């Protein structure tokens, strides 16, 4: 099991400052490292990987660099629309691991963002993720869980194509899944929830994550 530890919770910063967001590996894992933003009530956004090639859309401002275990985040000239949660990723074995983040902040309305079922300790439910405009077997599908306040956990993952599939072994007997070639979606079954199963849960696929489906055991 790969831990990523990111610097710092918090870091204070303000408009016109450089940043560095740190994120160092318990193991070596090359250069298979990304980097996601994440904006309140938004599913993250990509913006470096390989550890250092920005993706398409990402400003100059931001930089990657590192390679091996010590990885490194530079937001040149920090803008208001920078302030938000950094996270890190190692993508160089299973499972697939995050750092628990780092919030930037300075030195609105949320509805329904995402939405999703209040279900009974006990209950078992089962997600959808539609797929459009691209195509559906061609990509590897994630989920990923996301309680408040923590970090990201990486549950599992399938092929559509053949229904290839892989477990976070945390996840092994919790969590289930599935896919419908005949519609483009995938499915993901909780079974025999818990109260720590309440949570944000994402489906992703390289470059896009979903918007999320909240799920609260009470």
């Amino acid at each position: 099991d790969i831990v990523l530890t990111q610097s710092h919770k918090f870091m204070s910063t303000s408009v016109g400052d450089r940043v560095s967001i740190t994120c160092k590996a318990s193991q070596d894992v090359g250069t298979a490292v990304a980097w996601y933003q994440q904006k309140p009530g938004q599913s993250p956004k990509l913006l470096i990987y390989w550890a250092s090639t920005r993706h398409t859309g990402v400003p100059d401002r931001f930089t990657g660099s590192g390679s091996g275990t010590d990885f490194t985040l530079t937001i040149s000239n920090v803008q208001s629309e920078d302030l938000a949660d950094y996270f890190c990723q190692q993508y160089s074995s299973y499972p697939l691991t995050f750092g628990a983040g780092t919030k930037l902040e300075l030195k609105q309305v949320q509805l329904q963002e995402p939405g999703g079922e209040l279900v009974r300790p006990g209950a078992s439910v089962k997600l959808s993720c539609k797929a459009s405009g691209y195509t559906f077997t061609s990509y590897w599908i994630n989920w990923v869980k996301q309680r408040p306040g923590q970090g990201l956990e990486w549950i599992g993952n399938i092929y559509p194509s053949d229904s290839y599939t892989n477990y976070n072994q945390k996840f092994k007997d919790k969590a289930t899944l599935t896919v419908d070639k005949s519609s483009s979606t995938a499915y993901m079954q909780l079974s025999s929830l818990t109260s720590e199963d309440s949570a944000v849960y994402f489906c992703a696929r390289w470059g896009y994550w979903g918007q999320g489906t909240l799920v609260t055991v009470s």
